């Protein structure tokens, strides 16, 4: 599924990431968007040969098994598959995990780069909360 950015800030929102550990909502649809194009299918293979997965792109070397990553941690306890899902519930839970590992969402290189120090309420801007 490809969300549109007022629906996917809605879920985000309903599934408690607005605020999440001092980000904003407009952080998380800032790093959706150009993580995956706020399309929860998105896979990247990285050099190391782990893989990035859904809507955040959440890799396997440390967060979800995909059966292929060898020396891989499964920190998420999940299948890499189900951060592919239309339902986001997945993907969102382990990014809690993630954001909540000591180093913020500068885990999400794109965040990084593209969002931190921008104006990224523009993100949630026009949308019904």
């Amino acid at each position: 599924k490809v969300f549109g950015r007022c629906e996917l800030a809605a879920a985000m929102k309903r599934h408690g990431l607005d605020n999440y550990r001092g980000y904003s909502l407009g952080n998380w649809v800032c790093a959706a968007k150009f993580e995956s194009n706020f399309n929860t299918q998105a896979t990247n293979r990285n050099t190391d040969g782990s893989t990035d997965y859904g809507i955040l792109q959440i890799n396997s070397r440390w967060w979800c098994n995909d059966g292929r990553t060898p020396g891989s941690r499964n920190l998420c306890n999940i299948p890499c598959s189900a951060l592919l899902s239309s339902d986001i519930t997945a993907s969102v839970n382990c990014a809690k995990k993630i954001v909540s590992d000591g180093n913020g969402m500068n885990a999400w290189v794109a965040w990084r780069n593209r969002c931190k120090g921008t104006d990224v309420q523009a993100w949630i801007r026009g949308c019904r909360l």
